[PDB]
């Protein structure tokens, strides 16, 4: 059984770098991370300095564990 | 990185107010809500003895907590 | 077996009264009225006096009966 | 030949409200306003004193003007 | 207020036994299970030794409880 | 011409036997059925003694006939 | 309250002509018809003598009458 | 970089003369008109004395111009 | 087994005739073409002399044949 | 790199085999098939003895070969 | 009240670059700039030198002014 | 007439350098490729040494030529 969760990344880079920080995010609190799927993209322009890009995921991970 | 969980408010009033029972359980229980985004509407009928309005919303709210 | 009818009701108050309306009739109309799911929203501006609020919703019936 | 503007209109009060918000707008700035369809809802926590309910609406508005 | 969590079930004989395999684990771990919504269906090929479907559920259960 | 009918047909077997339990009412009312087409699958579970799949499908009938 | 039925027309010409024939058919037995939306338009070609194009429509019609 | 303008063309005749409609008005006020994307399509009944064909494109310009 | 080529016809004259260039083509080169879905429609008119329609299609054939 | 497919699987049993049918002509023509996903289901009734279920799906093939 | 306009930004060189360009547009022609959603994006090819990646976004400004 | 064919490139450094690793291909093996337009992304990551990302894109090109 898979779960995913919806995860926004956030980067003042790229879009790549913003799935990567949520893929990351997962990473540090779940096991077994099998892939992520984009569902979503945006930038935040007003509000911060600089640009921020956001890639929305879906990450999703192998149960038998982390739910 | 924000994350986002699926919840199904529900009334006896208005679709307005079905969208603030799922946001004030995520209030309850989560820190940093920062945004809700409704993803559908409905009223139950028979079943229940006054008409229930569900608005059915994803609330984002700030990591670095809550996951 | 449920069966759907796609009804748009009409309001001059809100949107969730206008749904009220486009089940009121059904309930006219057809016995076991069992839930509405809603479909689209609108505003008819030029063309009537008031604003009109218009809410679609698919109704969902219980058959042994009323087809 | 008619032409639509994409507005988010705002409401501290209901998202029927925030449509009005939006429509308002458009009859402040455009003649021949005719019809609004819902495009999107969402509700603004996190930033505001208040929640602030929001509603997306594309404005559509009869030319032979206003474009 | 209800909840969901996005589940994908494995099972090498169907889509249905898939869907069940979801709901399943998502009984055996959440009180007051009441539905699944089907969001989408695939087959594993080339990975595993037999064709093995998959069904994707957003397996909602009832709060008062388990967040 | 065609016309459709959007029925939910529920079964305790699987989601192919459900999409056959609103063929079969649509068969039992209507000439000239022709064909369905699937738009949404599910899972009754807390409601019901056993976990009952249910097949929402548009079933098309030719008319000159059954309207 | 409008009420829609989805319905779809055929013409050994055009789309648009296969949108008449459908909107046809509705006035036919329908009082009230007001307007139609396309929903999906495709051609049979194996099958039948000449192509045939099909266009389908939600055929909207006002109530205070025929549901 | 391009820009889009939503606009609904009308037309007595068909669902391409509708779209021509549209184009046509954006070119009587934009330069650099590129491409249209069809959107949408309906069918105006009640309220006309003729039906009337409506197709709804995005009509792309080029800019460095006409925004 | 239907497999189906995603094509993209193009005419001067009308979205139906665009369609038809469509299905002709697949016709030169593959048997037992049976149906023809329309995907999306749109009109080039920067960068050539004449509007140009065009409508793209997921046309069908039946195989025990030409994959 | 991947490439898929669209294929449209039959079955007189159910919407599982269908998909497999599908699959099945997908591996005697292909190398490296990996995956499917499921994109349609529909059932063929007036024009065939028996009921025949269909399911149509992208089926993905690592190249490196035969596209 | 937000106002959104639909710009396509290009780049030679990525899709973040791309939505970049279509703000850097909107920032150069209007006050209040505060988001930009991602929704379409593409690659032109045959027509120019260098591939030329393109990404469509809705910017969304504040009113209170450029309409 | 344009024919698409369904891709989905990959690459272990950004997704637009997926997007090209599917281009790239298209082009080693078709004559006209004119234009992709991307359809899905997403990132493989249990099962690879390094995450690898992926931009599935439907590249287009002219016929009188390769289909
Ligand atoms: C992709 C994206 C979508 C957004 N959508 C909205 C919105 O609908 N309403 C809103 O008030 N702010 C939205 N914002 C936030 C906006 O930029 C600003 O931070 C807030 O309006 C501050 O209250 C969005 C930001 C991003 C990056
Ligand atoms: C928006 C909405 C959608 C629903 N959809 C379904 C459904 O697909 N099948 C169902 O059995 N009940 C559905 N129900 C529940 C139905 O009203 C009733 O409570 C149950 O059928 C009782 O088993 C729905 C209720 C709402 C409010
Ligand atoms: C949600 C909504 C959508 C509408 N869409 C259209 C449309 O596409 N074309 C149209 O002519 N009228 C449309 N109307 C009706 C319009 O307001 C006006 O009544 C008619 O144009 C009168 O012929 C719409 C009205 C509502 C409330
Ligand atoms: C419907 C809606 C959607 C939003 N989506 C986003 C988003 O995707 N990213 C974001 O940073 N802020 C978003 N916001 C704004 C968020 O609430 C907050 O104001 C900003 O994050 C402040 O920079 C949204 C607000 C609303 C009302
Ligand atoms: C429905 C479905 C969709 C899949 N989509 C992808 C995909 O987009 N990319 C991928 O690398 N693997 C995908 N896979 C996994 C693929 O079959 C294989 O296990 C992996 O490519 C191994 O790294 C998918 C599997 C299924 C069942
Ligand atoms: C596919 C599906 C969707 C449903 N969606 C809802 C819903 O949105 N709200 C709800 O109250 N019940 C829903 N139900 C019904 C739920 O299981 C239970 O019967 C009712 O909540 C009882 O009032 C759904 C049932 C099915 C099978
Ligand atoms: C728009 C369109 C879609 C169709 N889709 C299907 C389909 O999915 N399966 C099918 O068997 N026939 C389909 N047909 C019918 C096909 O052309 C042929 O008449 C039947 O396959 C005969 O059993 C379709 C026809 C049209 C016009
Ligand atoms: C494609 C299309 C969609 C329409 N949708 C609506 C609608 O949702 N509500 C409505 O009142 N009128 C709608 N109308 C307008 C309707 O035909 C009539 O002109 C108005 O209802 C008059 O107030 C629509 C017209 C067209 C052509
Ligand atoms: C329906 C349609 C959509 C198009 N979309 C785009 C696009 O997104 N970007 C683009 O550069 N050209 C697009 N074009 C092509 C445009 O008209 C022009 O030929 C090219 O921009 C020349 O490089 C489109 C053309 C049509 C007919
Ligand atoms: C899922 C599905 C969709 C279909 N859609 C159509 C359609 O849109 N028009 C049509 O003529 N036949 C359609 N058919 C075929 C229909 O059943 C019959 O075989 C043909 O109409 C014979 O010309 C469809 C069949 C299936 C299984
Ligand atoms: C994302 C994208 C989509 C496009 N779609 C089309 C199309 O549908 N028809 C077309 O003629 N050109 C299209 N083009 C333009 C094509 O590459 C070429 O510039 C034109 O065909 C030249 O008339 C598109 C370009 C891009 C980047
Ligand atoms: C975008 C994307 C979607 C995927 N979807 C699935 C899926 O639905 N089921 C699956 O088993 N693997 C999926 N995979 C593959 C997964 O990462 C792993 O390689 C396989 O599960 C190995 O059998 C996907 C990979 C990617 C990149
Ligand atoms: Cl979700
Ligand atoms: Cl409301
Ligand atoms: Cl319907
Ligand atoms: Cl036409
Ligand atoms: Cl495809
Ligand atoms: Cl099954
Ligand atoms: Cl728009
Ligand atoms: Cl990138
Ligand atoms: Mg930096
Ligand atoms: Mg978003
Ligand atoms: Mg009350
Ligand atoms: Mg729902
Ligand atoms: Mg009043
Ligand atoms: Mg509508
Ligand atoms: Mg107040
Ligand atoms: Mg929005
Ligand atoms: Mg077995
Ligand atoms: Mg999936
Ligand atoms: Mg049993
Ligand atoms: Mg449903
Ligand atoms: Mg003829
Ligand atoms: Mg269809
Ligand atoms: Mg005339
Ligand atoms: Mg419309
Ligand atoms: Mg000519
Ligand atoms: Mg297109
Ligand atoms: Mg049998
Ligand atoms: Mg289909
Ligand atoms: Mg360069
Ligand atoms: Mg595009
Ligand atoms: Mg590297
Ligand atoms: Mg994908
Ligand atoms: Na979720
Ligand atoms: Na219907
Ligand atoms: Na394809
Ligand atoms: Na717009």
């Amino acid at each position: 059984v898979f779960k995913k969760v919806l995860l926004t990344g956030t980067s003042e880079e790229s879009f790549t770098a913003a799935a990567d920080d949520a893929i990351d995010r997962a990473e540090d609190t779940l096991d077994n991370v099998v892939w992520a799927e984009v569902v979503d993209q945006g930038v935040e322009i007003g509000a911060v300095e600089e640009r921020t890009y956001q890639t929305e995921v879906q990450v999703a991970f192998e149960l038998d564990g982390s739910q």
